């Protein structure tokens, strides 16, 4: 998975979800008066409205990534082999991993608040379904200040990191992702000046030889480095549709195509969907592996004082526009 | 630019066109009785119909890439700094660079036929319009056999290469592109076996560490290596919509996003459009940088006995489906 | 800097010291009855004899790397920007950073002993003059195992070292994670699972090492030396072992001009030490002298009380074959 | 193999010989009146003297690399899978591959002269006893070099802008691959990678993080071009020789890293450094790190007998006690 915060003028938050199997994800709006029943926290019957991608089980949204009506966004990203959750304790605020997005977006408005208010939180090992383990995750949190934090629960506890590059993928731990980034400090989008072999005329046979060592792999570090680069150099001061178009192209630059990421014999991890959520406007734009067309759901076109989940299809078939048809005249 | 021939069941031929500025490209069907007038070749008043992406000037299609009604495909890809064209010569068949796609598609049906009949060819330095240079190009040619050839005119003349990887980008010369692939021979889509430090347990902390050195650059070699990999490992035995979807994802893997390939201060080469042509069906599928939705034009729903160019818009605005 | 523990038969411990400034290093033997005076530890007037590379100031050996008569070795390596030292505190055993090699080698015999007894240790911010240099350490012994000792912002950590090598930054767990990025490297030719069904042009020997790092930076040197060490010969006698040891560190040597640390200022491999743990023999050479020199600790009076000092840096010692 | 021409003040020409088996190589001085019996050229009983590394069989120097008394240098480097030799023909000057170094150094003085005189040359398929596939680096005291390659398309002579050579691929392809490393710098790059982001510049020389360290031919070529280009200038004799050995050591092959068969490894067997001005050969080998030196001009160059010294030596340890 790859998640980004993109700040051309408005602010846009979303992710690729890359995996080998779908889990019934949908587009889900949770209105202000849907009652959240948290495993070890008091129920919230009145809260901020939110919109994101979620599975729905027993009338409960299991969010993958979402934003709330105040312009805060949270995305959960696979963290297998690095994450650790901990038993419920009487002296911490226990948030189960599957409810982290819901609780944060129900309650909080800004990244600054989330950072100061995780000091007494424990990410618990509670799962939604009995006899089933919770998925191992870490989180990107971003807001309309254009800044983000990374939240990781690992064997040394809960950590919150300022995110200087507004992107996140999977393993390794976040400080280690930032160290690896500097290994690419010599990369440039155009042609480097020749300080490699001064006095020699190199055969500059292709454009953008400065990106010859930019990573294109499907692994977590390759996708992190490349999406950081694509995000940093993306256009700015763009209006809504141009911004959304640019956002999808950033995440497409680290798309996982079927065949290239083998996780088992003839089993492939691929980009199942891509979400793009406008923090200012409460609009979720999306497409998926089978449908290249971008779709949009505006949370603010619904009744946010209601109490039931509002659900739309996420996964769609290829929506081809047939320019040509039989000539009747 | 990046071009491929994809053979999951039907055969699909097409390309990314990556540049900084558009050249009036549109979807153009040339029907059987449009009269081709060539600089140094007999006129062809009757020929195979074709569909592809072209600029139109003076009622003449200037094709970027196209397929014909018999399932032959030709794509012209930028080859600046490597291509060389030559003055017309009496002892050769002279094809001007800008007419190469039109001529080959009007006249031949198979890759084999093209190879056989290029033996006496000179790619001439003639340009379409007076006082404008011919663009430097090389070409990928593919058909329904699932095989392709690369055609390159350079300082040593004309060369035709069998293409074992069914892909093409820009510089360097094609044998050099092929040698560079061997530099990636240890890449795998999954996890490698640890013969790097035998006896040590490595922390295989991410999926697909076998692709950690797969190139992701915007330069011509990086795109060639990566697209060869994406094409080789793509699904097979797909139906029409699934095959088209997978085709676009293959070329999406080497898409050039604005900002990443700088060809001048604040001037960027990016993926302007993506074409995907079904060789069996004569259907052209396309999208562009500004419109993610795939559009389709079926050549066989037009009147192929006509004599005039049939033209459709290529570049479109983002076509968002508003759900609620 | 690059330090290794090499275990072909006997056990060899040593390092390249890569820097832009020399600081008066010599070969120094400290006999058993030289009195160590530490800043916050009891004085040691009787202890283990050691041999290594040190600067001598105020009749006091400031070791860079050394081994003791029992076959324990400690090498200090630059850790700038990562190390953190702490004020002396009453609840801990405080070892100053510049005393670490002297104290550990004076007092302990094995890596296991060093590990057990670091549990209450604080690396103090005490200098030798009036600032200490930021360091971390490799500790190895004749079991063929080694540990890494790092004091950082989270305090003191001791890591088992599965690869028996150490360079500079980043923190040791990050160095291990980065190794997995090279899991597909092999010394020979990889099998082609990159483009199955395509015959690649395997044009050079050892294409499996095409992505092996050759940079002068800390991570590149770490990855490469781990590879060279892991694949080096075994079952060798003394001279063959020493020769192979020097070649391993040679594989990651820094040549003047490639590591620019300031305007026309370069970090380069100033010396290379190789110490036989079983035999107490230090072998060395330096940037200006390719010939290997040898000092045997056990050819000295180790019950003595004074430092025994030999020249480290030497001019090129050329054997002139013909004359007149 | 890796060969370089290094021009700090005097000019130094030499190579690493990387292989898995030795072939009786020794240091050989061939004096002016040794009679060269060329395969398909007239014999030469009076010619330039030369010094370098060679096998000797049937009183014949089979040179690997050498320089002559006039400051010309030629190194043969493995080129397996790329080189092609051709049958002896009546209308070309045929030079067998195993005698190319001998003939060039016996006959010519400068790189320009060699270029002019290769126009009608055929590198023939004649073998001394098949012939090993080679290509050649030729350099002189001008500080310039050329690459001589006989392949499928015939004999080619290339100007060498980087004064280095390894093995495959063909030389223009080596130069193309060089440009892939255009972004490498010896120190820290300016931050045009992620402008406005403070990177963790955690190591010195992060500019070289993508510099190749492989044992393969392209890795060694790129690295040695960089090491050679950035080496010190204006050095005196011993300082230059020291720097020269370090340049080649930056691409040396340690036993175990280059597997060419089951427990069979290609490694750096010897390293030669020949001063073009002074006619001195310096050498060491895998088993002896001490540099040895043979001076051609301390011998009788009006002689006719080969003058031979041992090349491979035991590790020459200086015992300080
Ligand atoms: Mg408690
Ligand atoms: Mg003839």
């Amino acid at each position: 998975c790859t998640s980004i915060l993109y700040s051309p003028k408005d602010h846009y938050f979303g992710r690729n979800l890359d995996y080998e199997i779908a889990y019934g994800q949908k587009v889900v709006i949770t209105p202000r008066n849907y009652e959240f029943k948290f495993a070890n926290l008091p129920a919230e019957k009145s809260h901020y409205a939110m919109i994101g991608i979620a599975a729905v089980a027993n009338n409960t949204p299991l969010y993958c990534d979402a934003i709330n009506e105040k312009g805060l966004g949270v995305a959960g990203l696979s963290f297998a082999g690095q994450g650790k959750y901990f038993p419920v304790v009487e002296d911490k605020k226990n948030i189960a991993s599957f409810e982290f997005i819901s609780y944060i977006l129900a309650t909080y408005e800004t990244v600054d608040q989330v950072k100061e208010n995780l000091t007494d939180v424990n990410i618990s090992d509670v799962s939604f379904s009995k006899n089933t383990p919770a998925s191992e995750l870490h989180w990107l949190v971003g807001d309309k200040t254009g800044k983000s934090i990374v939240v990781e629960s690992d064997e040394k506890g809960l950590h919150v990191y300022d995110n200087p590059v507004n992107a996140l993928t999977n393993a390794p731990l976040f400080p280690q992702q930032l160290t690896n980034l500097a290994n690419y400090a010599a990369v440039v989008p155009g042609q480097p000046n020749n300080d490699f072999l001064p006095g020699v005329d190199l055969k500059m046979y292709s454009r953008s030889l400065g990106t010859h060592h930019l990573p294109g792999g499907m692994d977590s570090e390759s996708r992190f480095v490349k999406v950081c680069f694509a995000l940093n150099h993306a256009p700015k001061d763009s209006d809504e549709v141009e911004s959304v178009t640019n956002f999808f192209h950033i995440l497409q630059s680290v798309e996982q195509v079927k065949g290239m990421d083998e996780v088992g014999p003839n089993i492939f991890e691929y980009t199942m969907y891509t979400s793009c959520m406008n923090l200012e406007k409460g609009i979720l734009y999306f497409n998926c592996y089978d449908d290249s067309r971008i779709s949009a759901v505006d949370m603010n076109k619904e009744d946010l004082s209601s109490s039931d989940l509002i659900v739309f299809d996420l996964f769609k078939k290829q929506d081809i526009s047939f320019i040509n048809h039989h000539h009747h005249h």
